[PDB]
């Protein structure tokens, strides 16, 4: 009937693995390195406890209800917990949303295969000062993306880094074309130990660094220790943060879970894989960027440092600090390649409700459902690499408002218009452990609050123009019309 995961441990470390390739390697010191260190650490525990433990229960439960009615997608599933035809139109955002992400993402996936290949051949710059070592690398991604002098608008990206976005592409399609059993799940259980020695390693690697200018335990006593935690500004970042940490409202979540068998557990297992999120990345993700970047730039530079942005301290900032260090080369090869599996293991995932709506909607093949996934993400991904803010514009509309707004739906959906003693069931049922009660008052009042929070401080920012970025709206908007049509096509087959 529905291919279902093989092994609990694949399940766990394909669930764990989607969160992984979403930035946090290098994305949690970032968004830490801005609001400081132990500042950071206790909203976003807070919040990781707060929102995402229970959000993740809730995506986790969804999931596997639409399994046994036999539908992974949302505009289905939304329709099963409330029976009203504005839900198949707001279940559109669940595909609309990790299609939008894949688009954009797919391609900055392609940027660490690139690298590493040419950090393995050796084909990198290679040049006391960080502005004399930094240009010849800022200039090497520059020349790589092909982003143009200043301010005009059409990017001329490299042939080689097109050459690599076939092959990118095209090695998600072998995972995918297997199937969940013998693609993600094969790939999972490969691709996260070997994620785990490689992070390991160049932590160990890390901790060494001494330089005068600084010594990278420095790095790692700026991560741990108001007024900070009275400025709401943190309480903002940490939540928002906590979404990358387990991939909330990217609907990846709930389309894995449909694999999940009925009475298969997801309290355990869900806190489990939330749990291997959290290690690697306040662990893992924290000991390896800012350290480095600390050791070298002294303990104040890397927080302006880290305030750039995050390509810059990961694709400019981090491989021209190995290019000083003894061997060297090679450690570029392992950050690049570590952030490579990463995105695989999240690749495949952003693009698996895609797949699964074409199989269980459209009743399409899966060979065929996974070919045509990819040709849809493959043809709009030219729109990101040709234009110049196009990747910024949907990254903020689909990987930012997006995810926070349609996660703040699924607990309506799910805890509300569903019955959320109804819904408290199917959280526990067939639980190896159960959650405790507490949650209940969390999952139906504290935590929808905190993400209506989250909204309305955007919107306070937001609600008040180069014209490219109209293309890359209108194009999007396009998209959810073409999802709608598919929804559409698909619920008058039957
Ligand atoms: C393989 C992919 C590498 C992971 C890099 C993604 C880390 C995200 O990077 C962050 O994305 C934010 C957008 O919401 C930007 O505002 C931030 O400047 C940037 O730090
Ligand atoms: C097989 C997928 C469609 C192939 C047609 C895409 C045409 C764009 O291919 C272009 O080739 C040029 C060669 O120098 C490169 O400079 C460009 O960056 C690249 O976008
Ligand atoms: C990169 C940070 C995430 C690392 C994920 C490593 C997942 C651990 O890996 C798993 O651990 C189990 C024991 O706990 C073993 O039984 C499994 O063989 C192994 O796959
Ligand atoms: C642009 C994406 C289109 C997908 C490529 C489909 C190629 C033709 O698909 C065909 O469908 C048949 C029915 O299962 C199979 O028996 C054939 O092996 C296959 O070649």
């Amino acid at each position: 009937k529905r291919e279902h995961w093989a092994t609990r441990l694949g399940l766990i470390l394909a669930m764990a693995g989607n969160a992984v390739g979403l930035g946090n390697f290098l994305r949690f010191p970032v968004q830490a390195a801005e609001n400081g260190g132990g500042a950071f650490m206790i909203p976003y525990i807070i919040a990781f406890l707060l929102v995402g433990i229970p959000l993740m229960w809730i995506e986790w439960a969804m999931g596997r209800y639409g399994g046994a009615q036999g539908h992974g997608t949302t505009p289905a599933i939304f329709y099963l917990l409330w029976r009203n035809r504005f839900a198949k139109i707001l279940g559109v955002f669940g595909l609309w949303i990790p299609l939008v992400v894949a688009i954009y993402y797919v391609y900055i996936e392609s940027w660490t295969l690139g690298f590493a290949i040419k950090f393995l051949v050796g084909l990198v710059p290679e040049p006391t000062d960080p502005d004399s070592i930094l240009r010849p690398f800022k200039e090497f991604l520059y020349s790589y993306i092909g982003v143009p002098k200043g301010d005009e608008p059409i990017l001329k990206p490299s042939l080689f880094a097109y050459i690599v976005f076939l092959i990118t592409m095209f090695i998600n399609v072998s995972i995918l074309i297997r199937g969940i059993s013998k693609g993600i799940e094969r790939f999972a259980k490969i691709a996260m130990p070997t994620l785990f020695i490689l992070a390991v390693f160049l932590v160990i690697r890390v901790f060494l660094l001494e330089t005068p200018n600084g010594t990278a335990a420095d790095g790692l006593n700026f991560l741990w220790t108001f007024e900070k935690l009275k400025d709401p500004g943190v309480w903002i970042a940490a939540v928002g943060q906590i979404f990358f940490t387990l991939s909330l409202g990217f609907g990846a979540i709930i389309t894995y879970a449909s694999y999940v068998r009925k009475d298969q557990d997801i309290v355990l297992s869900g806190l489990t894989a939330a749990t291997l999120n959290e290690k690697a990345e306040v662990i893992l993700g924290g000991s390896i960027s800012i350290p480095a970047a600390v050791a070298f730039f002294g303990v104040a530079n890397a927080v302006a440092i880290a305030k750039a942005g995050a390509f810059n301290l990961g694709f400019i900032t981090l491989p021209a600090i190995f290019s000083q260090t003894a061997g060297g080369t090679f450690l570029g090869f392992l950050w690049f390649f570590l952030l490579f599996f990463a995105g695989l293991t999240s690749s495949i995932a952003i693009m698996q409700p895609m797949i699964a709506f074409l199989e269980d909607e459209l009743k399409l093949s899966r060979k065929h459902a996974v070919l045509w996934t990819a040709a849809i993400v493959f043809f709009s991904a030219h729109l990101v690499m040709f234009l110049n803010k196009s990747l910024d514009e949907m990254d903020f509309w689909a990987g930012t408002i997006g995810v926070v707004f349609f996660g703040l739906t699924e607990l309506i959906i799910f805890f509300w218009i569903f019955g959320a003693d109804k819904a408290w069931e199917e959280i526990n049922r067939g639980g190896i452990i159960k959650v405790p009660r507490i949650y209940y008052y969390v999952m139906r009042y504290i935590t929808p609050a905190f993400l209506a929070v989250l909204l309305v401080v955007w919107a306070r920012e937001y609600i008040p123009t180069h014209w490219t970025v109209w293309i890359t709206r209108f194009y999007i908007i396009g998209l959810f019309l073409f999802l709608t049509f598919l929804v559409f096509l698909a619920e008058r087959r039957r």
